[PDB]
């Protein structure tokens, strides 16, 4: 990194750059190193470590409005083995909750676990808000979901700006307690069959914060939630609608086939 | 205490007993003091602090099977002001969820928040177990409850040994989503009137972990949950049954009158 | 309070209750007192202060999921004197920005400054999110606003669930750069005159975070912001629309008359 | 004040309002009172003082971006007696520096000392900047000045936006070392006599930071100071020009007549 | 350093010079070292640490007019990865704002982030001034900028002394909302072609405080801002002019080619 | 020290001398230690600390006429780096202000900053006197100076007893606005050439308080300043004369060669 | 102490003896402690502190004729470093004032400063008396002195009962303006040589109050000072005589050798 070269040159310690080069220390690494970490890599003199730590302070906290802290954020898909207890529980939900296609079961090919730090922080913050409003009860449920935007949810999170405008209950994000109600939404690319039996179809088994849900029995077209409520529970097979993207987390990614 | 007198006498430091007497240091206090806390109260010599700390170690860790660490645990009822948002949320649930007596609403007198450390630890541990079993979803809901043992639940927690043996779905602990379904269970002490409009009734608004619930539509006399399931959801107004005492937490205590 | 009585009784220190009574120490106060504050009120024994602090820890942190910390949050309206520089600046904006009624100026009666803590925290958190998305630029402006919910905005903040459904650019919150464009939205209660010259009108001069705005030149019915954008800028006098309530803060409350 | 009424009502201490009313405590006064100041006015319970201090903190520091701290800023003109040493020194400068009218001396009526906190802070900050640039030397001199904006300078300070556009050395602020060079700029209101011997003329004896001055000998039209320099020194009787308003302070206000 | 040798010799502690030599303690380091920092490097005797701390006090605070505290001030250019969200946002602005050359897009080679402590401090101080004047509104926008003095801005900040005297709205610093409006100002060094497709052009994406802007529609030649205003917004593609260098901060440095 | 042994022996606390020996506490150190500083070094008993503090009081204040407080006074020369802004400013003055030898520029070897506490106190006290006399204007300027006594000014300050008795304007201390006028006064030690191009000639860049200066155009032989005036400004290249040593401070020490 | 045990036992507060024992509080310490000091050491009850303070009052003030207040009085010799300014001044006097042995200079070994409180109080009281007599002029000088009683003067002050009865001007105390006249009075112990060049001779450089001195030119045998005069000045090298011991103070103690 050339950032650390300029930093060290500005401090006047450009004779430490051989050490910083051989230890592959970058600025984003040097920010989080104290006296112990700096002495481990061979900065023995106290004066040099004092200078480096003060210079890091007068960059991180001295330019807070600049936010110079530009520090590996991404999604990690942790595949589950078919003999794992979590795999069996998710499969049990996926199958037993069946109630489109002419199927009676599914062929679970793989189940993966979505792990994103930033989306988890967003979800937990909104969960805390909803909890504080709803007498310390988030009313959290695990529901299925399909939308054309699946490869993008597991990377950028749910987005209400990509809403399902043409829906029964308005421009929200639609979750189904039954896996059938969610794979009815799918679509076929290659084989023109609607009920294709060789289709590699993907489903999300998300983690939804409902809070105070508005029990609705007819159809409406809400753009946002009704006042005082955080979600919509519509029975025209119940289906749940949220209007804030940060209020659901993509928990699992299920790949399966009609069978 | 006379315990600290024996302890200090055994260590041979019986000249520190004026310090320990004026600072009201007891054994259950001395156990949790290090070098810093012991120097704050005026044990300046390093040898004395070393002796005290070693003697505490050779009592807490040296007799781990004795469990000599006998250290105040109790319920603290925190009254919620009627202008607080949590009070209004619980009241909204209490009222709007109605669907015995010839009433249409309630006269909420006071809502208190139950705070017990030990019961919370039990509940959270069982919640972790149920979560691990149920693919990391506790399936936690807030449901009402009435029982003859109300002043005992808020002090010792729910007990399945005090089960509703003569119940529709067996010997469990019965929770209702509707407040009316729960105050139908009450009983009048002073008046003979069943619908006493001046009765001080108490209701629990608990926090119940259901896990994988068994959807049951008829009556049965289960002693424990059906295999593979953590609770029973019976719709003969839905009513929920748990067969483990540690799987619910008494959250709020509502005192009210029929109105 | 009776909560502190139970707490102190559980610790076994019920002889400190005269101190806690004459100094009007409650639980919400006792939570934030350390050794120093506890000795200031006359708890001289180290054992007693240790016991109180440990008992507070084993209630605040030991039951963190309970959130037992129930601690005066509300709106404080700070009247600005007409000789103040801020009053003159807001008045200059209000007047010079005019471009309904047959008026040319206003009769500014009073300008107040809305001061809420919780709403400010919400606004600043959303500002941080929008800034991180928009290359560290919130794109913040103050714009005028009128809505039937004015005495409710200054107390509970902007709410998109109270959206202007029948608006030009959809169900958002409409802000106008011109004071006239916003006082055209008003409505007379007592007089039948639309242009009542003796009407006490209220106008909000709010602080709005636009982020990356969508320049739209026609009318559409956005339920939420267009993908990738945080607001809508409409020029059918430009008018700005946000679709998230936490993305504006009610800054000033202006009371005026047509003149 | 009503702001303090709302504040105290929010804290729940509205029974202290009689104390706050008889002692005329406002919010801008309550902000700067600690435990001892609050006990001096009769708030004896520690809990109440703790509540007030925490509430003030959660308003001053908890809304720092709001800047709710709206706290007697103005100019105080302190008249100097003619027998004072400072009056004599300023008079000696005024007279001896003569070198329009056909006069030889002045009739000094009164000399006043301008005292403003805000303008002094501005001037000292710019002085620090100029000193740091110019090897810790501000190069500060006391020079005379006349402008149509004299009753405005002593209240709002010097302003380069009110520049002398039609000047010899550009759009700056022109100061002269000789008093005659500065009273040549005056204008006659009542009498038509340009050399009116009964005119109540006002002159400023300011305090100017010249920094690194650009020695010029011909006329030019600098919009701003030349690069690397903080002022212009022109000798076409030398006259000094500054292009920053915050780089001079109105020190004395001299009223006199031609004589 | 030889300064610390004289300092320690004057205090009479010249036997500590081997410690100060092996730890590379210089005066600028010793100034910021207290009791714990001085005991870390092995100054165990209390008398010596007392002497050193007192001598540093009687040098830093005892000669405040000298400002002897001469203490890594410089610019650090932090290169952004093309896959970072901030890079994509700045590139989106750069491209989408196009409306010289015969181009339709740009070829962004690299984007760097300018980080200077002193320039940030200046910018934030002037931002606070402008905010206090303009009813707590800096009116901050990010605009593009090209000037012959680009390699000097990122190191010394904007300077109105290097103004654009030959400009349409006077001698100010010209910023453009559109990137094309700002690269129309460029100039070709090596090729005679003005529209060279192989030229490395640098553009600044600055952070400009506008405050209260004077909407002007014709041309004029202000040297400084119109009275009561902090900037000029001139629409003859709108262009913005500031007359104070401290009122914009170079946020990004964009290197690109025409494509 | 042996003074502290006598002091502690007189107090009767000679059992604390091992502590005072290991911590190298001397009398000049013990004078400045209170209760907390005495407890930090292990004087735990209140009686002993009380005795020590009272004995120190009855030694410093009880013998004020003796002035027994004999406490690191000396000059600290702080070298300036050639890339520093202050170095460049002093160099710019030194070069640009030239107008003996046949040279045109100087070769600046090194610039040092003179830091003496006592001389600064003397200079600032006389500055305050001169300011009070001259209507709160010290009329401070930085001018060059050469004298045979250069290594003595930086250590003992300017002295009018070492006056230039054979001067044009009398027995004063002659400062020059131009560096050439000041280096004409030098003298050659090694080489016989008076214009030796390899001589390390030293110069002072002082900080003089001129106050109210007497403009003289001819020669005179003043022993002291003319009545009512604090200095003499002579133009027979203007040269400034002060007749009081404490009215200038040696700010920098410039070492250079003719080039 | 045992006095404090009796005192506290008489007050009836013998349960405070552990505090008074661990804090090493003695009677001479307890006399000077008020409410603040008594609370700092852990006497929290107001009754106990009131009793202690009243008992101390009824012992110090209630028995004033007893003078029970028997409270570190002694001489503290402070050695001066040979590089100190005061050392150099005293040495300059010591050497330059020469005008027995055949020497020309001295070899100053060490100079010490005598610091006694009681002797200083005596000397200053007599100085004030003599000042009041002699129109507010003590006529104080610093003169040399040798007497067989030097180690006794520095501890008990000058004494006219040890008068030089065999003197030229009577039974007074003889001081000399020249060090030579004072070291002619010496005597050799180890070597038989009166002019022993390796003899450690001690001389006093006192601080004598002469008041109104009687100029004498012949010898006489005054037992006391002549009427109306406070001292005798004799020029038979002038020598000064005082007849009251409290009218001089032994300031420095000079140890030297003939050289
Ligand atoms: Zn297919
Ligand atoms: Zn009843
Ligand atoms: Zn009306
Ligand atoms: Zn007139
Ligand atoms: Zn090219
Ligand atoms: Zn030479
Ligand atoms: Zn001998």
């Amino acid at each position: 990194d050339f950032s650390i070269t300029q930093f060290v040159r500005n401090l006047g310690l450009e004779h430490l750059m051989d050490i910083f080069e051989r230890e592959q220390i970058t600025l984003d690494v040097l920010v989080e190193m104290g006296h112990k970490e700096l002495k481990e890599i061979g900065i023995n003199a106290y004066g040099h470590r004092h200078k480096l730590i003060k210079g890091v302070e007068r960059l991180i906290s001295g330019q807070q409005g600049l936010n110079p802290y530009l520090t590996g954020s991404g999604t990690i898909l942790i595949d589950l083995s078919p003999d794992d207890k979590e795999f069996q529980s998710v499969e049990e939900e996926m199958q037993s909750t069946v109630r489109g296609g002419i199927f009676n079961r599914y062929n679970i090919l793989k189940i993966q676990k979505v792990c994103n730090k930033k989306l988890w922080e967003r979800y937990t913050h909104r969960r805390k808000e909803v909890s504080e409003e709803n007498h310390n009860h988030a009313n959290e449920r695990m529901l299925f979901h399909w939308s054309p935007f699946v490869n993008a949810i597991i990377h950028k999170g749910f987005d209400e700006r990509h809403a399902y405008i043409g829906g029964m209950f308005g421009a929200g994000i639609y979750f189904a307690e039954n896996s059938s109600k969610s794979n009815q939404y799918v679509y076929c690319p290659v084989h023109k069959d609607r009920s294709c039996y060789i289709c590699h179809r993907q489903l999300l088994f998300c983690r939804v914060t409902l809070g105070k849900s508005f029990l609705q029995f007819s159809a409406m077209k809400m753009a946002h939630s009704p006042p005082g409520h955080h979600s919509v529970t519509g029975r025209p097979l119940a289906e749940y609608v949220i209007y804030r993207g940060e209020q659901a987390y993509p928990e699992y990614l299920i790949t399966y086939q009609i069978m």
